């Protein structure tokens, strides 16, 4: 009935829809599932759920704890490819990505959003079973070794981390990777400007960074965990923008052993102290750009886990980065493209000429491609560098942009004949309409994406400075020329009495 | 059968392997055979023949003049795609690229080569039939207009252009693309720094620049064309390598009105006079990068033709070119990257380097990709600004690339991890191991593509000064420690023994 407000229903969902497939042969969590997933994502294969993983024998609950979902927003293989996207939303699985952003574009102006709603524990299915402190041991569970060389057990790939702010203005759920430190610990990224770095922040400044308490669950409800890899603003509360999204108030209630919230229907929920005055290791990982770099270290802080509420046979969402295409690029390039969206939307100029941005996956979520209208391009009476000045100023360095872009390194502009989201067409594009180096403004004053291989791997993570450009892909003349003309090569390019006759009669041709 | 010495056969020989065409339906030269091979290169469909043009009721001879062949160079839809392009060499149809660049590269030492041989004339299909200056009206033949807002009709599209110097020491064979201009004449490309420029050039230095012999072949050995579009050093007779290719001298026959020797095996030869010093419209195309720009307008030279050989249901093989993938990918990209690689192998620093080159199609032929073997660049003791000023001034400012190199602005260098011959994998490593500008070293200097449509409708156009850069795909550190490690994060990235997941993929799937 409801996928997006129910994982389950999102399972059932794809089960009805034969994007599913159980695997009742036993998987090894290190390294198998993986590959598995891995080869689901490339192929676009059916999501593999899990039912019989490899058990280690001291896992305190093996007929509960758990089950794995895999690719649960990679691309599907029969119709529309973003079918698993649209479904994590409850629209049409054949809405497309362009209009799927546009739902989500459509639903941010805050007159829309509707704040979650308490409700009893014994609503929520999690709320079953519990275990303490001393009970819990994470070193048993079957948490996955995604990638040969990743430092560690990555066990949070695909839940909600839940953070509020000391004076409780604002409740941040997000998604960042975890690994398992220790029986009761986990450690993750918690980078600038991240939310979860922005709320912890503020337990830090207060003298209170090492009691910062957090919820992380699985298997939320799938719009709530999209919601949750979008950058919506800073200081804004995700669950409001979740409740529009589904013309419903997200049930939650509220956790065992702090005063957080959690959405009533999660898989599990794990509850505890982030402890920003303890840095551990945490381990590389094999990351959205398709690197596992494994002499790669540096420290994080640890987040200390003293309870666990699960339900009846749990099943724990997963994602597996790498190369394209999988969640670290439907979810992290088409949210942040989302957001872009909505925001130059709001921009006096930018909404004139930008008919839509994407970010194509076969980039990695480090290109944004931004299409413009060359019609209102010439009211304008712009030029190449300026209209170029103006688009990095406000998506590199604006208060509205400067996290949202963080992930992005050229911005590329193109005119209104090609869809951006047929990577066939922006490529063409890239390649002919660009001068090498002469039509690409270089931004130096802006924070690199410390995650980007080019950058990990060279000097922009000693000097933290520079690394970005806008690349403009639109001929000098259609600035100034309305009536600008090319022809485009291909067949349909052709007069349309000519594609009609030769279409319409192709058996008489090709017999 | 012999598809490299005989375009009949390599027409069989697709027709044997299911991937011919035969159109008997009536097809419009105007528009129609351009949108029909438009469809068929981007569907990678079969090879459309096209046996019956809409024909102009006052042809001299519309049984003979002429039959079109569609995507000769088109890459192919079921097993090996380059396979027209192998059999043009006559290689076995599923010899892929890399392996057909390096047969062409195998085959450039000059002590290889064999010249071509005369035949006489009861030898050559097109000496069956000839036509007179004033028989000839090329206004009525089926020729076609290839592209809307073509200047004109295009029918060189996939002929020979033979040329040979005043002093008879330099015969080249080439394509250049050229127009009908009127009943009796062609207009074509001859620009900077092209064979059909330097070769003509010599006779406007001897002041006999209105008078210089040609003749224009079609349906010619596909060896001969493909031949005729890589560009072999300035001064090298093309018949030669071709010949070394063929392990056969090319069959030769003399022009009736000329003494240039043209292929003895060909559907139609023009013989006539290139006419340096009258230049008239040659009028926009349908180019190599996919666009027709409809008011771009030049003057150039003119073709006269005083004479047409041809052979009984005369066939002329074309070249509608537009986005990737077509002739001007495969033969343009493929033979720049095919001599390159050779002119590379005589390098005493890149030959230890570099394991291959190509042009891929995506990019439309403006990108080199350079794949670089690591181990042998730590021993280099080099790093990127020092690799990318070499690799660029030998492409781009050297007297073996200047020309050779000329149509890429773009070089690109990857390890070898790479394999730059699938694109997935090449866009991979570009988007994520360059870091944008810092990574690009800027030639300001060095001579652009006048074609590149960032050129056409930019200043280059004008400033004929820069557009090109080398961008380093090769982490700083591969160039100084040889055990550098990162996994890819693919399936074929895991370890070999997690083979349990393939070879019991329906355990899981099932
Ligand atoms: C969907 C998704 C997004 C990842 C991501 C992953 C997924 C599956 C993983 C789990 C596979 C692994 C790593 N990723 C992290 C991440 N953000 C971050 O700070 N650290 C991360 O480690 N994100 C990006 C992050 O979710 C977005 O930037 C959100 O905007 C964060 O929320 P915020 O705007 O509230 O800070
Ligand atoms: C296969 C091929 C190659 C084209 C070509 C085409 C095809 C089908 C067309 C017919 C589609 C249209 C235009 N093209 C021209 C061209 N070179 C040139 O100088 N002017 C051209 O108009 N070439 C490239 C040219 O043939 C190569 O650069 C050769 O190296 C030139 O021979 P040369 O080295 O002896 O000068
Ligand atoms: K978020
Ligand atoms: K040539
Ligand atoms: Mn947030
Ligand atoms: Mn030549």
């Amino acid at each position: 009935l409801n996928p997006a407000l129910k994982f389950r229903d999102f399972i059932q969902v794809l089960k009805n829809e034969g994007d599913l497939i159980e695997i009742d042969t036993e998987v090894d969590p290190n390294l198998e599932v993986g590959a598995i997933t891995r080869k689901a994502y490339e192929n676009k294969l059916a999501a593999p759920l899990f039912n019989n993983l490899k058990q280690d024998p001291e896992n305190i609950d093996p007929k509960n704890l758990f089950r794995i979902l895999g690719c649960p927003g990679g691309l599907r293989g029969f119709g529309n490819d973003h079918a698993r996207i649209a479904l994590h939303l409850g629209l049409d699985s054949q809405t497309p990505m362009k209009e799927i952003i546009d739902f989500l574009v459509a639903n941010r102006n805050p007159k829309k959003y509707i704040p979650p709603v308490l409700v009893p524990n014994d609503q929520s299915p999690h709320k079953k079973h519990h275990l303490t402190k001393e009970q819990i041991d994470l070193t048993k569970l079957p948490v996955p070794l995604l990638h040969h060389g990743d430092g560690g057990k990555f066990i949070q790939t695909y839940g909600m981390w839940v953070l509020q702010t000391p004076d409780k203005s604002w409740t941040n759920w997000s998604i960042a990777r975890g690994m398992v430190h220790d029986s009761k610990s986990i450690t993750g990224l918690v980078i600038n400007p991240q939310h979860v770095k922005q709320v912890s922040d503020a337990w830090v400044a207060a003298g209170k960074g090492d009691k910062i308490p957090f919820a992380l669950c699985f298997g939320v409800p799938p719009a709530a965990i999209l919601v949750s890899s979008m950058p919506i603003p800073d200081g804004a509360t995700e669950a409001e923008y979740i409740g529009g999204l589904c013309n419903q108030a997200v049930p939650v209630v509220k956790c065992e052993t702090n005063d957080l919230e959690v959405p009533a229907d999660c898989e599990m929920v794990f509850e505890g102290y982030l402890d920003r005055d303890t840095l551990v290791r945490e381990g590389p990982f094999g990351e959205m750009h398709g690197y596992c770099f494994p002499k790669d270290h540096h420290t994080q802080p640890l987040y200390r886990v003293n309870h666990i509420s699960y339900r009846d046979q749990a099943i724990m969402p997963i994602s597996n980065p790498g190369l394209c295409t999988d969640e670290t690029h439907t979810l992290i390039g088409g949210l942040v493209s989302a957001e872009t969206k909505y925001l130059i939307s709001q921009h006096p100029v930018l909404s004139k000429i930008v008919e839509d941005v994407f970010t194509p996956y076969e980039a990695q979520a480090l290109w944004l491609a931004v299409k413009i209208n060359t019609h209102e391009l010439v009211k304008l009476k712009t030029n190449a560098k300026e209209l170029s000045n103006l688009v990095g100023d406000f998506l590199f360095r604006s208060k509205e942009c400067y996290k949202v872009c963080s992930i992005l390194h050229e911005i590329i502009l193109v005119g209104d004949d090609i869809d951006i989201f047929d990577f066939k067409q922006l490529i063409w594009a890239y390649t002919t309409r660009h001068t090498p180096v002469q039509d690409q403004l270089y931004f130096d004053d802006v924070k690199p994406f410390a995650l980007a291989p080019f950058a990990s791997q060279g000097p922009l993570i000693k000097t933290r400075q520079g690394g970005k450009c806008v690349t403009t892909c639109i001929f000098p003349k259609q600035f100034t020329d309305p009536d600008f003309e090319f022809v485009t090569c291909n067949f349909n390019g052709y007069p349309e009495e000519v594609k009609n006759k030769i279409s319409q009669n192709w058996d008489k041709y090709y017999k």
